[PDB]
């Protein structure tokens, strides 16, 4: 029955931390926002960061979901266009100030470096290894060790997003970084 | 009163050097600051007049290790005898794979520093040290026609994300000598893809 409490808390936390950042909202305010007492919260979550970790899992589920929606909606013929769409998708979604706030800004501080690496690993890595293997098997990409490439691309993409997120002129930085990523990948991709 | 100040400058350096050695070998976590004070020729009070806490001393250790990583980078690149900006860039990536492979660097910079400094703190370190060098190389490649005119800082920023991830993928690998080789070819392909020469 406590499964329900969990979800009301996660939902409330996501909304409030979404709008005002981890720092600006405390857990009592979230408990009110959910239909829950503080004791019901502390039966279910050890501390602020544990609740935040579950908020990230749910935000990631949906960032993954959006990614696959935007990529499918782009009408990509081949693995090369699939990859090309995937990068555009990631630039839009990471630009959404909920994602920007929770994932790009708060999560690195609240989770470690260690903790944060693992989140991108869980969610992106397989999807990225997937796309690459398809590009290789379709002749659009040289046969190469798949995980190192993937691992490196993830470093490039996450840094792109955070460069933007923190930029002096964010709408400009998005556009330029978009072309930069496109050139980087269009360099390796056959067609 | 000169000689307490001079002795204090001297203490600072023995502490930085001692911390670097000990944390170099066994990691931030496994060595405590009292052990470092012994290792130097210093008392606890001499340490705490010069460093507020463990992490402050660690930050100074990072600065000195970075100075040398930067220094080595420029030494390896110059020593490679690269004709053009393209070869310069090519050498720079090989150099970074060797230097980051140095177990001191691996330990202090690739593993400990991200945990001890924040995300925020750690970003700033790569920014300070690499960014200019990377923007430099790129601008030369562009000005020499070996690279399309592009916004320079975004590209640089992105390449740094790629390189730092390369090094850490290796640093943490089940088979590190293999992971270095594969990641080397990966980076080479990525840059040979963009570079005209």
């Amino acid at each position: 029955r406590s499964a329900a409490t969990r979800e009301a808390l996660i939902t409330g936390a996501r909304k409030l931390w979404g709008l005002r950042g981890y720092a600006e909202v405390g857990t009592p305010e979230i408990a009110t926002e959910a239909g829950v007492t503080r004791g019901a919260m502390y039966h279910q979550f050890a501390d602020k960061a544990a609740l935040f970790r579950d908020v990230v899992e749910v935000v990631e589920q949906d960032v993954m979901a959006r990614m696959a929606t935007l990529v499918a909606a782009s009408g990509a013929a081949t693995p090369a266009d699939a990859i090309r769409a995937a990068v555009d998708a990631w630039l839009e979604v990471s630009g959404d100030p909920e994602v920007r706030q929770l994932i790009l800004l708060d999560a690195p501080v609240v989770l470690g470096w260690a903790g944060f690496r693992d989140v991108a690993q869980r969610y992106s890595l397989g999807m990225t290894e997937q796309l690459i293997t398809e590009a290789i098997r379709a002749g659009q990409l040289a046969r190469q060790p798949v995980r190192p490439l993937a691992q490196v691309l993830i470093g490039a993409l996450d840094e792109a997003a955070m460069f933007i997120a923190t930029a002096d002129d964010p709408k400009r930085a998005r556009r330029e970084t978009r072309q930069v990523l496109r050139r980087l990948i269009d360099g390796m991709l056959n067609g």
